[PDB]
């Protein structure tokens, strides 16, 4: 049922399979993942690309000798596979030196190295194929109020963010950056918390147009928002250039769930919006297969990712090609939404005394949306009972 | 003790004192109150201005006669106490042709009516002396997907925008526009649901300048947010305009207690940001006196909200003018946040050693922050024991 | 397909699909129904009865004559239907006199009233032959720390219930209680604000026998808790007298959403749940038609809960006869879990050197939980995908 | 000034101050603190005393003569401090056996070690004068609905529970239990995830008086609850055999911030609760020092733990000694609620007149509960403005 093709464009990133389990309050469950066997049984899957941090792929304090035979190893298995690297990003969150953060930790001589570790891995990046390259800053934020001030701590990050905009220009490369936002966990909270605080922040940069966001499932839902309605205005704004799909189970810790866990009906309305706005970058799964998995249910949970993924497709498909939706969208006015309030200027809207003086606000106060019936409808193709 | 002076610049809205008790489980609990009588009874308080929707100061369908006597009478309480009406605002959410919202409502006639009752009162909130026209689209969202495709609500939300902008562009008025969020209720989702989706739209409009962000400390904790932080990212961009102040006990049902109330750690931080950032605009109190309350449990509330903000200034000046808070910050190394990561540009950090090939960064990782000694330190200035 | 007979035990409240739509920031958009029109139009749906508070079927303040005309034709439309009463409640929220609580309020006076006006309620209810009469005390509960002594309050929430329970023993009804928890709305806080408190705070009464819960999906999912969990401790329990089915996005303002809606995961595992347990009692659905639609919207809306419910029993009893679910639950050993511990006994545990001494930590700590295949078959299930 | 001395019962976990600094996405910042530096610092700030978990004295594997060797230097570090051992609990949620749980983990085999290791650490409890026995039960619980049948989970969890208190009773030990209940997080979903839940729960044991919950601040704060009524509820049914203190700022991860911050008006309702109750056991403190520090941070968050609790407790002292609240209170009829409201019983109450016929309803809802006048007493004691 349902296979995954490489037209499909799945990437998982070499933390998210390879996850061992440890977490606040346990040990590690599961051993560690060779990268090179991570890339054949993904491309196994119907995978077409993982993703890594710098330090998933090179062990933190690797020297010159040890980096070039990691990086050697993991292009082999690549190659041979067909498998590609559509994007990358830098861990500034694991080691102690980040702990009050990288871009914006007080000590400016963290800032500098944060910058440095960050450039050695665009560079590693672009000559993997990478086009978009990822910035989640887990440690940028606080637990208490006097530790950040953050109107200073967002000026280091213009600063850091337009820096790295300046390197890729001057060396002619062609990749983009993609601001992951989270709003707490690691940190009390942490800064650019939503997707809307991460588009705003965009248009202070030097150069806006190299940066755009890449929001994840589990993310906005840690704030109780509704990621449809955030990703649509990422779409809006043109700067949706990735995503990270997985799935969680309300305001809580960051859970990881495989993608269609978690809000199941909003899984389906955002693979609808995805779909119908014809979204083409990679579908990134960043979940964790549970800690009570060993290494098989590990690739299931890889497997539903992809399968849950296209049954969805296929359930939104259905619903918006089905000629009785289409009707009821009529009847709930969607069409009419589409159309201008007022085309012909103010000078207009003014002069017109339909749309004040003689409106007739009961007439159209009574007027029913009909939204109840057309949810039902797409509850009934989700479900696959109709 | 601490007593509201003009210069503090309190307001509070009609609708807020106005509040008869009335909420989705139970009816009114007050009479309604005259304006005139509010006017008076908040300039006795202390207060110095007054803000109105529209529908709070002339009754929905009154006559052009009707209407006249009300703004003639509301004029002559404002000039016998030398009370001001610092901003204003439509009501495009109680009346029932406003179900599905005003300016992104899926009929279009409902749309044209909305920006027609605006404009309305944009004149008369001109006149009156208004320098701030807020927009709160409570009714612009949805609690169900296909209901509303939020891709072409944000082109309908930017129309009617543009066209307000084009309006008091043309009539010459001194008037800036300022949006404020809510993530939800009392649609299930609403758009723009914080500062920072707020922000990030303003910047699509074609007058960006004439718009900015009147937050709410409850709306922003309503997805469990730090509300300081939004305040800081609105005032690094430029773009707080007003502010909503009120209290909020955690992510549930809109509240709007009084100031002080719900999280007051949070209330201290943003007194403190707000009166070191030098803030200017009204500090105003958009909050409900619970329905358990008559009429002197209301004013008792209204005086509540003013004293909470003079203790909470006051100990926050007291904070930061501590010599001992002041060597804590450098401790903390907040004056090294404030210096420039990298000031000889992208070149100089890659070819400095020290930032990446001989930087220490276990010596760097080891350093404490003496983060909780400087918060306990904050801790003792807010409740006097300091 | 799934069409609703009175075989499936469906009940609505006379309060579900008769309200209005006043909501805390807006008018009613929908006229009142009659009593008599909705036990029809419910019966021609396929449902089997109906609930009420008594100020739904007789306005408040009506005189005797008033009352017993309303009840008179209320009790005619039901016997030309076949329509059954199942359950009925006391209003104690709505009028002002109620805005500290009922059973709980500070007033003494206040406190006998809402007693004789449940009373009162409880004649009527055993009259048309409800079985269970329900308590849900939305007005016991506080906005601020010193306004209500819980440990006092409780005395009277005790005292209240034993009164009661002393009432219906001296009537020799055969009636019995269900308190119905939420946490939070139209109070800051509520007490008994879950189905665990709930069933604490039974134990402490005088006939304990006589009391249950009546647990509501979308109000445990404001306090982020798993309601399916939660009804499995009342069914552990013996205490789940009935239920209350709607849907809930999230922890914000209380929805009722049509069942179905909101986190439908949770409603396919509560469905699987109930008709595994073999729950007997109504399938009761008190939820609110949005206020965006009008009276046809309100139909399909009250009939979407019914087919939605429908829906999940056929899939939840699908997956449970699958031979591959039934593989996956041995492999995930839930077969072990029906195993007592230590039924030889803690002596000879203690002996037992196979439990301790020579337990193979590691070689236990290696064996795979296999729970994502498990739940990927739920997934497929629920999904019709197989 | 505020200094603890052992007289104010404040105890330590040896986990607390001795947290790593190892998070989800973070390695550890500071160096492992030996058990007896441990007990001798604390001893120097005043504690009273200390608790553990078996594998935080003993490492996990030790063969017994290393156990005993553990044991007798810290019973020495005890000896020669004057430290008590208030409480002690098992580790039964780190090692890898124990990823689906210790009591209801679906494999028999480990919820009978789960059973051993718990009574060997019961028996080294009581020899070092623990009265109290916690268990946390962290692993309890699942992410997805068919991996654990929850009626048959809580059998299971009967059953341990009965087992030990048959072998504390054949024993013939002094050692009572606490339920310590969490919502959520490492799982999921944890099974008695409230104060009621577990309180409900109790009622079903074979030997209920033999058990009761040991609550924590901020993990009824993340299902959005209010920790003072709850443990009013606990207290009422006279189940408060301990307490853990904390601060957690809203839904989201489990901070374990120092007492005092996170929600600081319900840690002064709080403590206005435990003292005015009479509660007398250990005020433990279970938190985490924040990894940004090193271990003066460590100490000094330690120290404001205490700190926070004598300033908190001073003004609820003063606040209920103030004749002006005392006449605030007797206003808002708080003397009215501690009045039984029909203690001339059910009968006397059906004949009373005044009680329904004859109430006036509408001069009672008329008065005004005079609420705010009394919370804003509360907020200027906490703040020291009175
Ligand atoms: C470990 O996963 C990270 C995350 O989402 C945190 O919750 C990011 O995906 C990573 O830093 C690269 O983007
Ligand atoms: C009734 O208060 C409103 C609000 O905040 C909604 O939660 C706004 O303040 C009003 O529309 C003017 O801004
Ligand atoms: C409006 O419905 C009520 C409720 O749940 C509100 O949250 C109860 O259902 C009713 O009082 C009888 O149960
Ligand atoms: C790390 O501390 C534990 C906990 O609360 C985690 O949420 C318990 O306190 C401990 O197992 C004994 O009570
Ligand atoms: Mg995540
Ligand atoms: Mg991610
Ligand atoms: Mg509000
Ligand atoms: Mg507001
Ligand atoms: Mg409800
Ligand atoms: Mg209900
Ligand atoms: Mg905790
Ligand atoms: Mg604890």
């Amino acid at each position: 049922s349902y296979q995954p093709t490489p037209e499909d464009r799945f990437t998982f990133g070499l933390w998210t399979v390879g996850w061992q389990g440890r977490d606040p309050f346990g040990d590690a469950t599961r051993p560690a993942l060779d990268p090179v066997e991570t890339v054949q049984r993904l491309a196994e899957l119907g995978a077409h690309g993982v993703t890594f941090h710098d330090d998933d792929l090179i062990p933190f304090g690797s020297s010159d000798t040890e980096r070039e035979s990691h990086i050697k190893r993991f292009r082999q298995a690549l190659d041979a596979t067909g498998m590609t690297v559509p994007m990358a990003t830098t861990n500034l969150f694991t080691h102690p030196v980040f702990k009050d953060g990288g871009f914006t930790a007080n000590d400016r001589d963290v800032r500098r190295y944060a910058l440095r570790k960050t450039i050695r891995n665009i560079d590693l990046a672009v000559e993997l194929g990478a086009k978009t390259y990822v910035a989640w800053g887990g440690r940028e934020g606080a637990e208490s109020g006097a530790a950040k001030d953050v109107r200073v701590a967002l000026d280091r990050m213009k600063e850091a963010f337009d820096l790295l905009g300046e390197y890729v220009t001057s060396q002619g490369y062609d990749t983009r950056f993609a601001i992951e936002p989270k709003p707490n966990e690691p940190r009390g909270d942490i800064l650019l918390p939503t997707v809307g605080h991460a588009l705003a922040f965009i248009e202070r940069l030097e150069r806006p147009e190299l940066y755009g966001v890449n929001p994840e499932v589990g993310h906005e839902q840690m704030a109780g928002l509704n990621f449809p309605h955030g990703i649509a205005q990422a779409l809006w704004a043109g700067k949706l250039f990735h995503i990270d799909l997985n799935g969680q189970s309300g305001i809580k810790y960051d859970q990881d769930l495989r993608f269609g866990a978690g809000d199941l009906r909003a899984a389906f309305w955002l693979v609808d919006l995805l779909e119908s706005a014809g979204y083409e970058g990679p579908r990134h799964f960043d979940f964790k297969p549970p800690r009570t998995e060993d290494i098989d249910g590990v690739w299931a949970s890889a497997a539903g990712c992809m399968r849950n993924y296209l049954i969805l497709k296929e359930r939104a498909a259905a619903f918006r090609a089905d000629p009785e939706v289409q009707e009821a969208l009529r009847a709930s006015r969607l069409d009419e939404l589409a159309q201008p309030t007022a085309a012909d200027g103010v000078q207009e809207l003014l002069a017109d005394r339909t749309a004040f003086e003689d409106f007739d606000v009961d007439a159209a106060a009574a007027r029913g949306m009909a939204f109840e019936r057309l949810d039902q409808l797409a509850m009934d193709h989700l479900l696959g009972a109709r």
